């Protein structure tokens, strides 16, 4: 699919067996979500944004639906603003940008 | 052009006379820029993302040159760590994400 961006890129995702909305987000290396409970042992990653570096949880090899596409990767869980889809899972599904 | 997401997408722009390295960030509504003048009024503005927000300072109206592709629109002015293209400016030179 295309997406414009007249508003933000806004998708579902499926983590975990349940629906959520997430950015897509190419000014983010890694994604980022929410507070949410996942499986497995978790590594410490401290992230910079806009506004500073802050620490989130890492896990790997994750299972992931972006808009029905299927990944398996890195998955921090944050004190985030919103639910980010970064490059590392952009890539995963064939994302590009165009103009 | 089609820009790959295996690196950060980053482009050449031309704003108020000079050459910058610029990210294309979907995630984000606005562009910001690291400290530089511009001319016209101006009014500040808060933003916020990972890590809190900062201060920045907000002109319209302002003629900027992305990829080749020329365009106007709001451009912030602050003390953010990367120079930012968003999606004020991404519509205007027909930026689409595609997978
Ligand atoms: C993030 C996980 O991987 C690592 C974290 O990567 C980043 O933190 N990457 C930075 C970009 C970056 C910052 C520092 C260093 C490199 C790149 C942004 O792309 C992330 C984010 C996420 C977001 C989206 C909506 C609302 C809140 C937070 N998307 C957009 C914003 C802000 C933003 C940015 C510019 C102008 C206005 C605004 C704001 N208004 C708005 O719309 O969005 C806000 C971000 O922080």
């Amino acid at each position: 699919p295309q997406i414009t961006l007249w508003q933000r890129p806004l998708v579902t995702i499926k983590i975990g067996g349940q629906l959520k909305e997430a950015l897509l987000d190419t000014g983010a290396d890694d994604t980022v979500l929410e507070e949410m409970s996942l499986p497995g042992r978790w590594k410490p990653k401290m992230i910079g944004g806009i506004g500073g570096f802050i620490k989130v949880r890492q896990y790997d090899q994750i299972l992931i639906e972006i808009c029905g596409h299927k990944a398996i990767g890195t998955v921090l869980v944050g004190p985030t603003p919103v639910n980010i889809i970064g490059r590392n899972l952009l890539t995963q599904i064939g994302c590009t940008l165009n103009f």
